[PDB]
């Protein structure tokens, strides 16, 4: 029953499920088009794009297919513990990443 989020190869949100709206505080329309780093606190925020670049040029996963409990940040600035699972998919020869987010609250 997790929240689902999809981003492109550059970290830009492409889909934001209903549950993601309730969890993070942004509407689907607002989230789409924004970098996924708006959902996290520092230092991950400023480093997330590097996380993605690192994976695309090495193909060495740290969270994909592994999973981790991390800290997410709501629209009102408050942080919470969440479990994160990530998958990779191709469409039109382009990479997209699918994320499942479980609020551990
Ligand atoms: C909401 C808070 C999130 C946090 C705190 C977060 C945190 C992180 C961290 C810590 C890493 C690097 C881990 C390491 O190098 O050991 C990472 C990697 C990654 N993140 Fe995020 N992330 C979040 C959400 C997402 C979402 C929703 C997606 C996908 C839709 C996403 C996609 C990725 C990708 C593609 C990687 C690189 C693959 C890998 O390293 O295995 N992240 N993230
Ligand atoms: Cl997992
Ligand atoms: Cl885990
Ligand atoms: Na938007
Ligand atoms: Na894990």
């Amino acid at each position: 029953p997790d929240a689902m989020i999809v981003i492109d190869g550059h970290g830009i949100i492409q889909l934001f499920s209903t549950a993601a709206e309730r969890l993070f505080g942004w509407s689907e329309l607002e989230a789409i088009g924004q970098n996924v780093n708006i959902l996290m606190p520092e230092p991950d925020r400023s480093r997330h794009d590097s996380y993605i670049s690192r994976y695309r040029t090495t193909s060495d996963p740290h969270i994909i297919g592994i999973g981790r409990i991390v800290t997410g940040k709501r629209r009102d600035g408050t942080t919470f513990p969440m479990h994160l699972s990530i998958g990779e998919m191709q469409s039109g020869g382009e990479p997209y990443f699918t994320g499942f987010v479980r609020d551990l609250t």
